[PDB]
């Protein structure tokens, strides 16, 4: 009675709305209606057990991710077909990739440390594995440029579990693509890793499928293979983009009849898929890329808050108008599974302290930016000016870092107490005595 | 050309471009800078680095500040706007910020109590905050910033309480509109309000965020009031910004912006003597067309937390369309509790909140294996997600909720779920308030 939206492989043309009956992954039917296609998968809607034409119809099966270990180190299509000079994937276990194959999530939260060597994300607002976290950009600011620093730094400091990453790109230029596989060739990264590049040409259905396959592959790792798994989605707008113009949403409104059920759950489809996997080795951990689309008026897409529950690293055009890489502001930035992730056996027992002391450092330094354009650089206290001075220092040393530069986070956590030495000893109220004798730099050993 | 921070100053003689000037500050030394711009009552100065130092002494920009401004419909530039009589000073304030400080070193925190669930039981706004409304184009934010203004009060404190409500660019109709609601309402007669229209010159308009945040600091601090300053729009405040002394010269917003934003964002806090304080609610609204109107970096007004005004709550005819799971307070801990709010504040809202996160996750989930593939406990918290948004998230216009009727909102609507699934609330709250088990007093 339309229900879920499943991906079939394509052996003949087919109309609007017909009906057809689709072999499942498990061996199980369904009757469902096409929505779209392009020359090799359709899009079917799906009836709820029996019916919801109905004599000679198309029998199809759905399309499979060829799951094998042996994804690692190859670089896909958004459909899972070579794109690397490589033949095809011997699969292991062909899956569906809509989700429903393997039920593998665990009803635990996410919790241990994933180490990005970018500061203002495990300084700040750490990653934990299980979790959604997006980075929120805006046109002309460099959201792969970091999306990829973490593909080729990231890792589970400590970790039992082997780590994996799924690198899944929408709506790509050619010149997008080829770089994206340079980097991955020519850093080592891609012999962990899937990469799974979908261009803007490529077919619109093919672009919806992509984050399907790059999700089923993570899964696939995580729970069959016991991996910490991170999959980086670049770019949900861009996909989005694809979605508003597929099937029954074509020039349909959004709040409006005739605007599709399936339209409001869509990306919900994509922000389910992730978290721990049962048997506790393995995790799915996403950051997908939302950039803040700049016409919504002409097109409307889905609502893209829904992803943003477990919070979000924002791209600041001031940090790289400045000239600073990564241009992360960490204030309206968070990350709400932190704690999880962070202390005495995963981080350090001071990291909670150090971030709390830095942001409230860097949030009244840049309130000082405000007060002395009100009152003038040389009528501010000489307290005041010690934090306006370290905002610029934690701007131009803890924010700013190379694009190659892997830092540690105990690099992070010693490039932080470096700073926090420019404020007063006194002023440092978010940080435990025991841990100002421990790690400042005048105590110290 | 435009580097340094702007100061206004009063047009008592005239002024050219580029003139070379010196400011009279609050405490008799003086600024120098340069003349940016200028309206035919108002001088934009750009400082120069200096200090305290024959040419133009300008004196600054000041706001006619007395209780007498409560009840008041003005300009940006203070101006009467309601056919009543311009307003008798007993003091003339700088509105650059500069001539007094009034803010202590003191952390926001008591519970300002806006009436609207989604804001109080979830993403409490506390004393001192800046807690911006994060919409775009077409969504009902200044629905939201004007029933905040008729309903918001600060329960149970013994500092009085105001409003000044300020919006830049507007309509003549939106003036109108708003004009009319505090009138009708009685909002009026605790608030100051100031109202641009978007063919006011733009430099009133850039004025009126200062105007608005010198009449709270005096009432603040001078007069011991808690006052909530709601700001609508920060993006038409920014496209203002893109016009000083230009006629312009490329696409984006002016470099000095994100610095000038902070003189906006540094004017809130408790003032000294605690009681009083300065609470702002700018709105930031994403342009809907960013061809002609560019996406700003408003981001430095983002530090306590946000209130995000969704589109698919919109969409699916739910007012106020605010979702609670990507909004934050960063300070809700210092505004809750017992002698705040109600002790169960917490579990309450960490229970919803999961419990709604869990409901949106299994919309997803229902979309890939259908409902009925779905557990029978999974259904609970499916239909748990729908029972938050037409209960509590939907409320009237006009319905001010106490945060007693949040809470118990809250409480009803978490009975759906089963009570061994409630594992954010302490088991002493749901022995005393699960409607399960509570009392009859
Ligand atoms: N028209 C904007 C520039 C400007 C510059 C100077 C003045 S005046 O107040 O000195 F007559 C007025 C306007
Ligand atoms: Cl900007
Ligand atoms: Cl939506």
């Amino acid at each position: 009675i339309a229900g879920p939206l499943i991906f079939v492989e394509k052996t003949e043309p087919v109309g609007y709305n017909e009906i057809v009956n689709i072999k499942m992954g498990d061996g199980t039917v369904r009757r469902g209606q096409v929505l779209d296609s392009s020359a090799d998968i359709v899009v079917v809607q799906v009836f709820e057990g029996t019916g919801g034409d109905c004599g000679v119809i198309f029998t199809g099966e759905t399309l499979k991710l060829p799951a094998s270990v042996d994804l690692l180190g190859r670089i896909l299509s958004g459909s899972g077909e070579p794109r690397d000079g490589g033949p095809r994937i011997v699969p292991d276990q062909l899956l569906d990739i809509n989700g429903a194959a393997m039920n593998p999530y665990a009803r635990l939260p996410p919790k241990d440390f994933i180490q990005t060597g970018i500061s203002t994300i495990d300084g700040t607002n750490t990653l934990v594995r299980g979790q959604k976290l997006p980075i929120f950009s805006a046109s002309g600011l460099p959201a792969n440029e970091i999306a990829l620093q973490i593909a080729r730094q990231a890792s589970v400091p400590g970790s039992e579990s082997a780590f994996a990453v799924v690198f899944a790109a929408m709506g790509i230029t050619n010149e997008e693509a080829q770089y994206f596989m340079s980097d991955f060739e020519k850093t080592g990264a891609l012999e962990r890793a899937v990469v799974f590049l979908n261009l803007a040409d490529d077919p619109a259905v093919e672009r919806i499928v992509t984050p399907r396959m790059a999700l089923t592959a993570a899964e696939y790792l995580a729970y069959e293979h016991g991996m910490h798994v991170l999959v980086i989605l670049t770019d949900i707008t861009n996909y989005a983009e694809a979605l508003r113009q597929m099937g029954a949403a074509r020039n349909e409104v959004p709040g409006r009849r005739g605007y599709p059920g399936y339209m409001y759950t869509d990306l919900a489809t994509l922000y389910e898929r992730a978290g721990i996997v049962k048997g506790a080795k393995g995790s799915v951990t996403q950051i997908p890329i939302l950039s803040m689309p700049g016409d919504d008026i002409t097109h409307p897409i889905p609502d893209l808050s829904g992803y943003i529950t477990e919070g979000q690293i924002v791209v600041a055009r001031e940090l790289h108008r400045k000239g600073i890489y990564p241009p992360i502001n960490v204030l309206p930035s968070l990350s709400r599974l932190m704690n999880s992730g962070i202390g005495a056996g995963k981080t350090r027992e001071d990291h909670k302290a150090v971030s709390d002391q830095m942001y409230a450092g860097y949030a009244e330094g840049r309130d000082l930016r405000g007060l002395v354009a009100i009152v003038g650089k040389e009528a501010l206290s000489e307290r005041d000016t010690k934090f306006l001075e370290f905002a610029d220092l934690f701007e131009d040393k803890f924010v700013r870092q190379g694009r190659n530069e892997n830092r540690t986070i105990e690099d992070t956590l010693e490039i932080g107490w470096q700073i926090l030495t420019h404020l007063p000893e006194n002023q440092l109220g978010r940080i435990d005595n025991k841990y100002i004798q421990k790690y400042h730099p005048a105590h110290r050993k």
